[PDB]
């Protein structure tokens, strides 16, 4: 569907229904995914149009050389990086293949994409290639990847119009943007940056930073768009449990409702579940596992609760108590 690329605000709206926080990154991703697809669409419009007017534009669009906006997502693990990508790829119904930088301590990647788009060369060439942990790399993998990102022919697939998205935590980058970098400091500094600032300084990263980190200028140039995500705070985590369209709590309420039980998570209960996910550093990924751990018993004997109201509390969450069944 290169027929209609929803506006950046529309895309961002979809994003908002699944990703909490990361407002800037959401904005940057939306505009970036839009510009990428507006171009492929616009470009396709002319060709079909097949005439002299639309043919001059095609030449100018080529002459001007509109660099492909491959994206580079930088943010702590579990912040919504591949989620943002997955969310939109599912909305625009675009085939997307996720991979791992470590896999290359190859063409194999484009293979999954084909599998993800029914071997239809066309849809695959309009798809997304997600490279996670681009930060884990060695100096060879990059170049081996660069050929494909830059755009080449592989056997057959043409990777020229494939949107590349690289992601990583770049654990080191934090300090690098706090050594030989602008907005320096003349005063007496008390100690190493707190991960709060060590994650807030990233939002001030420039291309020369990714280099120092160990990224070949050849690849960084291929990632015009840099987007940084924060770490999930307690408040956002609290929102993730209840706000999104597919929020865990609504899943559990949907499931309990089928057996005519009204399931309620008391505020401090949600706060406790969220605070747990952080400690255990199991992140947002670990929310379902924490809920299952104190809900299993409840779901096991749910019938003797039919028609009533089950109220989840902090104690219950901490498994220091039973849930509040209310007639
Ligand atoms: N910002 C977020 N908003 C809502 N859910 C999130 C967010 N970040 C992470 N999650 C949850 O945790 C999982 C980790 O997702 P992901 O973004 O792909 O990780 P990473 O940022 O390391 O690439 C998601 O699939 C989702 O269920």
């Amino acid at each position: 569907l290169l027929s209609y690329i929803p506006a950046p605000k529309e895309l961002k709206a979809v994003l908002d229904n699944y990703v909490i926080g990361q407002e800037q990154a959401k904005k940057v991703f939306s505009v970036a995914v839009y510009n990428h697809y507006k171009r492929l669409s616009f470009k396709e419009k002319l060709k079909k149009q097949d005439n002299q007017d639309s043919n001059v534009e095609l030449e100018h669009l080529e002459e001007v050389e509109l660099s492909k906006s491959n994206i580079l997502l930088i943010g702590p693990t579990g912040s919504g990086k591949t989620l943002m990508a997955q969310t939109l790829a599912k909305h625009l119904d675009i085939p997307i293949a996720i991979s791992d930088a470590t896999s290359l301590t190859v063409e194999n990647i484009l293979t999954r994409l084909l599998q993800a788009s029914d071997w239809n060369v066309q849809k695959a060439q309009k798809g997304i290639v997600f490279i996670d942990e681009i930060d884990k790399i060695g100096e060879g993998v990059q170049q081996a990847l660069l050929k494909i990102v830059e755009g080449s022919l592989v056997n057959q697939i043409d990777t020229s119009d494939i949107l590349f998205i690289c992601a990583g935590a770049f654990d080191g980058l934090a300090e690098i943007i706090k050594k030989r970098t602008t907005q320096n400091v003349l005063g007496f500094t008390q100690e190493k940056m707190s991960k709060k600032e060590q994650e807030a300084i990233l939002h001030l990263v420039q291309t020369h930073d990714l280099v120092t980190y160990g990224l070949i200028p050849e690849l960084i140039g291929r990632l015009p768009v840099l987007s940084t995500l924060d770490s999930i705070s307690l408040e956002a985590m609290v929102d993730i449990l209840q706000k999104p369209k597919n929020a865990l709590i609504k899943q559990y309420q949907q499931l309990f409702k089928m057996d005519e039980v009204d399931l309620i998570f008391e505020e401090e209960a949600i706060k406790e579940i969220a605070q747990l996910a952080l400690e255990r550093k199991t992140g947002a990924r670990g929310l379902r596992a924490i809920i299952e751990d104190f809900c299993l018993d409840i779901m096991f004997d749910l019938p003797k609760l039919k028609g009533s109201e089950v109220r989840i509390t902090k104690d219950c969450v901490l498994k220091q108590a039973e849930p509040l069944i209310i007639a």
